[PDB]
């Protein structure tokens, strides 16, 4: 319906690695993005930023393993509810 009248601002870091991994939709599971950002940063020892309403950016390509990491950390994310958009 009507899109909310609302302004958001976010700083987004320059990518220093060959890739960045963008994670969207954790908030639709009521996962707190600050908690998620902390987990990813500590888990991977790479930079992680909250960059959108429902969006986290991780420095590095973690697409081969991040689905299993997310599902282990937040097991409410069932197999039918998470996917790599590059595949
Ligand atoms: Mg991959
Ligand atoms: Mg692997
Ligand atoms: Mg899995
Ligand atoms: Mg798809």
């Amino acid at each position: 319906k009507t899109v909310p009248q609302k302004v958001t601002i976010a700083k987004i870091p320059r990518a220093k690695k060959k890739y960045v991994t963008r994670v969207c939709g954790l908030a639709t599971f009521e996962i707190d993005l600050k908690e998620a950002q902390r987990f990813f940063a500590q888990k991977f020892s790479c930079g992680a930023s909250v960059t959108g309403e429902d969006e986290i950016i991780i420095q590095g390509d973690f697409t081969d393993d991040i689905i299993d990491v997310i599902q282990e950390k937040w097991p409410e994310v069932d197999d039918d509810s998470i996917e790599d958009l590059g595949e």
